[PDB]
């Protein structure tokens, strides 16, 4: 990959400068890979400050980026993400624009990987309170994203990260038909309200500790399934009030679905009635 960086806009390069990091502070370990491949090509990285203090990071290589339009789009995404600041939203440490090799994205290292794999791992023992707690953290992250008028589009357990303090970081914001709202499947439109539907599916994943949704329904038969008024069944470990929350999230009419603000207050109330946790945040 040899991108001709000279062909970029002065005001945009000026705009992205506060997001750019490079070899004077970032060490990429190109021989050391992170993850399976559901986050793409990711390397272990080390970020140093002025006094040489090291920080563990993940370095994603965007290998499919070739032309100047795609790089410009990449810079703008970097600019947007860098501005976000919320404990339940994954941070952007920076990006790398290099004359040789693909553009790079630098994120804080997430000890416990993604939430779906964490809860599926049988060596972990999350309580019902633990699972609801994870769901509350996601809702708080989505409440922030909504307040910035930013639509996630791909909310799911696989896309939520978990750090060493068991803080959930909403990630990969900005085909998973089984997470898509009815209107998104039909009109291809995505909004914060459709993010609320996906969040309902995410809660279902949590309470089933990462079971695949709609097991007996084909991906192409999902639109008719939902128009028939059929929904995901109540998980064995899901309480009645949380299941009603899920049902509200999957309302036929997008405008009738709760806001993430409403979701945080309701899930917070349910969470408070539960006791016993093995993962305290
Ligand atoms: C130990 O196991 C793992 C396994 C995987 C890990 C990991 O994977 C990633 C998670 C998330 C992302 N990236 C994102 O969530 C991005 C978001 C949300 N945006 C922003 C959006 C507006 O496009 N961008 C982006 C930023 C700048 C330019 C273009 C795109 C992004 O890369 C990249 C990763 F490797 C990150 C950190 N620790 C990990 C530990």
């Amino acid at each position: 990959v040899h991108i001709d960086l000279s062909a970029l806009n002065p005001e945009l390069v000026q705009a992205v400068q506060h997001v750019v990091i490079g070899p004077s502070s970032l060490i990429v370990h190109f021989n050391e890979v992170i993850g399976r491949g559901h986050f793409g090509c990711v390397y272990h990285g080390t970020l140093l400050d002025n006094d040489g203090k090291k920080i563990h990071c993940a370095v994603k290589s965007l290998n499919r980026i070739t032309d100047i339009g795609e790089v410009s789009q990449f810079l703008t995404e970097g600019i947007i993400m860098k501005d976000f600041s919320h404990p339940n939203v994954l941070s952007l440490l920076g990006i790398c624009l290099r004359s040789e090799g693909s553009p790079l994205v630098v994120l804080p290292y997430m000890k416990h990987g993604d939430l779906r794999n964490f809860i599926r791992n049988e060596t972990h023992n999350p309580t019902v309170k633990d699972l609801i707690g994870f769901g509350l953290q996601v809702a708080k992250g989505m409440k922030y994203l909504a307040s910035k008028k930013f639509v996630h589009r791909d909310l799911a357990a696989r896309n939520c990260m978990l750090d060493e303090k068991f803080t959930v970081k909403v990630a990969d914001f900005g085909l998973p038909v089984k997470w898509m709202a009815l209107e998104s499947l039909q009109t291809q439109k995505f909004t914060t309200k459709s993010d609320v539907w996906s969040f309902g599916v995410l809660l279902w994943e949590l309470m089933t500790r990462g079971a695949p949704p709609y097991p007996d329904v084909n991906t192409f038969d999902i639109t008719v399934y939902l128009l028939q008024g059929r929904r995901l069944l109540q998980p064995e470990y899901c309480p009645d009030p949380l299941y009603e929350v899920m049902l509200k999230c999957w309302h036929p009419k997008a405008e009738m679905r709760p806001s993430f603000s409403e979701l945080v207050s309701r899930i917070s109330a349910i969470f408070s009635t539960f006791i016993g946790e093995h993962y305290v945040h």
